[PDB]
């Protein structure tokens, strides 16, 4: 049975594929995680963030009802305070979007190795097809050969019949 004789090669690059696709799969995930905690990061600056817009809020209504300079003072200390709270989330949305880029790319990355793994399978596999016609060719022209000799054995023992 002669097989092709880059077949060892063949394998190995459909393993590659294999093992890329598993990779895109694994990335996709891993951006997902990313994207998940964004969320998590973007809730918790939302919540800081809303906290500080009621503090505004109720500091504008009294403001509307008249109030007193000792509570303004007193209304914009903690709406000073709760403003850093928030550049602060901030800040950690920011990093988490950095995660989130990274893991990202690194997908696009994965997914651009698929398509390489892909194109060198295909490669060898042309040359097996390549390969096997030309087998197949080689043995049609053994065989044609093989053919002319022994019907000319054949016919010189014919001949040898007198």
């Amino acid at each position: 049975m002669v097989r092709y004789p880059l077949e060892p090669v063949l394998s190995i690059k459909k393993d590659r594929v294999d093992r890329a696709e598993k990779v895109v799969k694994e990335k996709r995930r891993l951006l997902e995680l990313e994207q998940e905690k964004l969320r998590e990061r973007e809730s918790e600056r939302d919540k800081v963030k809303n906290h500080y817009m009621q503090k505004i809020r109720q500091l504008r209504e009294q403001l509307d009802d008249g109030t007193t300079s000792d509570a303004i003072l007193k209304m914009k200390a903690y709406i000073k305070v709760v403003a850093i709270q928030l550049s602060e989330e901030e800040e950690k949305v920011n990093k988490q979007k950095e995660n989130v880029l990274a893991a990202s790319k690194e997908l696009e990355r994965a997914e651009v190795e698929l398509t390489k793994r892909r194109k060198e399978e295909e490669k060898t596999r042309l040359h097996k097809e390549e390969w096997m016609k030309e087998a197949l060719k080689e043995e049609a022209r053994q065989e044609e050969k093989e053919q002319d000799e022994m019907g000319q054995l054949l016919h010189q023992l014919h001949k040898q019949k007198q």
